[PDB]
Formats: structure tokens, sequence, C-alpha cells
């Protein structure tokens, strides 16, 4: 749409700051860090943004899904939940399998994730491509390993964002950012608003 | 304390136009600011450089010429030389003085200069897993047995000190498929600064935004 940002990713940075500079608690700052996430979600919905992934840095879902359901967004866990009890990844995919069908925005949201983890894995699976006689070493090229990344059915990403001030990717994306634009503020992510995100679209829409 | 700062060296061109030149000058001016980084980097005890031209046969002579006119000063100033990125097309004339110019210098024992021609992060990691693959065929790698420690001991610059420091001149705030796998931890730097015009003073405001973050 207007702004040509198909799939903006965030990381999430600066809760405890937020608090602390306050006088208050984490806990403060992780309830006013949930209601930034919603506030952003609602956001990139309201905008024609086809993805939004979302990054929970620390310097250290359940009642959600419906609320997400209920405003058509489909939602997806990236990261290595290959670990978590059985349980949790059953709830995992049963709130994926739940908005699947959806035609909002699709929300991407990242447990456990690692850029070279996530770069692993799609390795791995190739691996197991050549144990079986099927691809020959050679075949490897960059779009094959593209395919097997995470995210790769959606858009690339056009757009990361860093709030908090930090300026570093962190182990987040990495094969997915070769081409994206870069944006850092030092905004805290409680206080990162609309206006906010409008003028990291528009620093997006004017760059490229 | 930064030991290894990577640069995507960008604006050279758009720094022609502003001068009213043509896109020669800014490659001469260019490469004026690269001798000028590469002997700041060397001055002040820097680990490794690695440097990446951005653009949007001459070249291929002019880095054969390039090379055989800089190495010996290279080597004089104990600067280890590495070319990273496929050179596996390059002619064979061109692969033979990369060649002897790592060969001449792999023993020097101060600032490593890594020279990214024909480099992508992308293709640097899909060489690495084309490595791995060929393991695994012959059946002395499992599947499950490949993790993070080793898929990097197949990327570029596996063996030089971590990228501490990336700065990007040029404007843009995008890393171009330049290094993907080696920037996980560092410091991105973005600065307006066309390339012709970085100097010292630039690059230690880099360093020191390095410094104080
Ligand atoms: O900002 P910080 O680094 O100071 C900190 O708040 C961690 C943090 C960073 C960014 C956002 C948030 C935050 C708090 C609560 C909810 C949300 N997002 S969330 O509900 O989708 C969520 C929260 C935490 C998660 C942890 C691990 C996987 C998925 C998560 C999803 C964001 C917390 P902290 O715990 O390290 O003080
Ligand atoms: O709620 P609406 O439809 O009235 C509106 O907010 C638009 C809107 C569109 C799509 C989603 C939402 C929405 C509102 C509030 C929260 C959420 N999602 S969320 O922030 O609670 C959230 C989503 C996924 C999570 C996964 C794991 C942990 C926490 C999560 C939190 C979505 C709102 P609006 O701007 O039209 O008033
Ligand atoms: O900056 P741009 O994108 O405007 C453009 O100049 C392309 C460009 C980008 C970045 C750097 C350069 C540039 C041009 C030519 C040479 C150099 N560096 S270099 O290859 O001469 C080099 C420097 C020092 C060396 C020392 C020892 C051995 C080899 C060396 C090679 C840089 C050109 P353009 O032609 O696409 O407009």
């Amino acid at each position: 749409p207007a702004h040509g940002c198909r799939h903006v990713a965030i990381i999430m940075d600066g809760n405890g700051r937020w608090a602390k500079k306050q006088g208050k608690i984490r806990a403060f700052g992780h309830k006013a860090g949930a209601k930034s996430v919603r506030r952003a979600v609602s956001f990139a919905a309201n905008n024609g943004i086809e993805a939004l992934t979302l990054y929970a840095f620390s310097s250290e879902l359940d009642s959600e899904v419906k609320s997400l359901h209920r405003h058509n967004v489909r939602l997806r866990i990236i990261g290595d939940t290959s670990r978590f009890n059985s349980r949790l990844q059953e709830r995992i995919r049963k709130s994926e399998a739940l908005t699947a069908g959806n035609t909002g925005l699709t929300l991407n949201i990242a447990a456990n994730y690692g850029g070279r983890w996530d770069i692993v894995q799609g390795v791995r699976q190739l691996a197991e491509k050549v144990q079986q006689g099927n691809l020959q070493p050679d075949q490897i090229d960059e779009e094959m390993l593209n395919q097997h990344v995470c995210m790769h059915e959606l858009a690339p990403v056009d757009l990361v964002i860093r709030t908090g001030g930090e300026h570093r990717i962190s182990n987040f994306l990495l094969w997915q950012i070769a081409y994206a634009e870069l944006y850092f503020t030092d905004v805290l992510w409680p206080d990162f608003d609309e206006q906010d995100f409008e003028g990291a679209l528009n620093a997006f829409a004017n760059r490229e």
C-alpha cells in the first residue's frame, strides 16, 4: 500500500528502563509493554501491512489468540519450540490452526528465536535431504536455502525497527534482513506508539 | 575495545556529481579514502578491517593492477591481505594474483585487511552449507550433528576476531547482503557522509559510538 511496506519486524526493547525511570519494578514495564504490543498490532492491521514480526529483547498466549482471531489476525510462532513440553506445542499449533484462514494481518511472535538457529534448522533440513540421496551438495543455492528459513512463505522483511536505543540485530533475523531498511529509535518500547510507527513507515517510504 | 571493523563503502558516484565530475573522479577519490581508512586502522591497533564496495573485465584488470602496485606496501606495513567472496569465475591470471598476494602476506601479524570481491552474505553462508552437505553425503556427518558452532567454522573470517562494528557510509540504512551471519552481535553505525569524504575524524566518531554504547 501507500507506504510500500509489506512486512515489518520489530526488536522490542526498553520496558525495563521505562519502568525504572518511573521508579516502578519490571512487572510494571511488562504490563506497559503488552499494551504497546496491542497498539502496534492494531496499527499494523489498520494500515495494510501484511505481516508483523515481533521479537522481545531481554537484556537478561491463549487469552490473546481469541481477540486475535476476533480481529482476523493470522498467528504464527517462530523460534525453537522443539524443546518445550508437548502440551504447549499443541496449544501453540491449535492457536495457529485456528487463525490460518484469517485474511488480515499475519502476526509472527518469536519465542526462543535466534537468527543463527533459524539458518541452522534450515540447513539440517537440506542435510536430511542429502542423506536421502535426493539432493546433491552442489544443487544447493541461495533460493533453496531461502525456502527453508522461517517465514519464507511471507513477503520479505521490508523494514526492521529496533526501539530502546541499541544499534544491533542481537541475533534476531539474519538471513531475512539481507535487504531490509534498518530503523533505530531511542524511544522505549512502552512509549512507542502509532505516530512513532508512522514515522518509521514514512522513513522507509522516503528512503526507498 | 573494537577489534574488527567492517565497512560498507558507499557514495563515490554521488560524490562525483556533487563535484560535477564523472564517475571516474569519484572512484579516484574513493581509492584515496580507502588508503586513508586502512592507514588509520593499522595505526590504531585494530585487528581486522573488512571492506565492501557497494554498487547500484575493466575492473578485473584494475583489481590486478591494484594488487600489483599495493601489495608490496601492505607487506612492509605488516598487513595480512585476504580477499573474501566468489572469485571462482575471475579469469585465471587475476585468481593467481590474488593467491600470490595472500600467500606473500599470510604470515604478517599486524592488521588483517579483508577485501570483499563479488561477495554476498547469503552466498557465503551457502558456501559453508555446501561443504557440510559434502561431509554428510560421505557419511561422516549426521544431519543433527550440524550446529551453529559447526556452521560458523565454515563461513568467511571464522579464524578472525568477531566483527564488532559495521560502518555504512553514503546514507543508506541497509546491510545490502554484505556480512549476515557474522553481524549477529555487531554494533551497526550509519553515516550520511559519502565515502570519498569519510576521514580519520569520521572513523573515530564511529569507534566512539562503539566505546560509549
Ligand atoms: O524491554 P526489557 O528488555 O527491559 C524486558 O521487559 C523484556 C521485554 C522486551 C520487549 C517487550 C517485552 C514485552 C513484555 C510482555 C509482552 C510483550 N510481548 S509478548 O506478549 O508477545 C511476549 C512477551 C515475552 C515473551 C518472551 C519470550 C517469547 C515470547 C514472548 C512474548 C513484550 C518485554 P525485561 O524482562 O528484560 O526487563
Ligand atoms: O480491536 P479493534 O479491531 O477495535 C482495533 O484495535 C484494530 C485491531 C485489529 C487487529 C487486532 C487488534 C488487537 C487489539 C488488541 C490486542 C491484539 N493482540 S494482542 O496485542 O493482545 C497480542 C497478540 C498476540 C500475542 C501472542 C502472545 C502473547 C501476547 C500476544 C498479544 C489485537 C486490534 P481498532 O483500531 O479498529 O479499534
Ligand atoms: O560508491 P558508488 O556505489 O557510487 C561507486 O563508486 C561504486 C563503489 C563503491 C564503493 C567503493 C568503490 C571503490 C571503487 C574502486 C576501488 C575501491 N577500492 S579498491 O578496490 O580500489 C581497493 C582499495 C585498496 C586496496 C588495497 C590493496 C589491495 C586492493 C585494494 C583495493 C573502492 C566504488 P559507482 O561506480 O557504482 O558509482
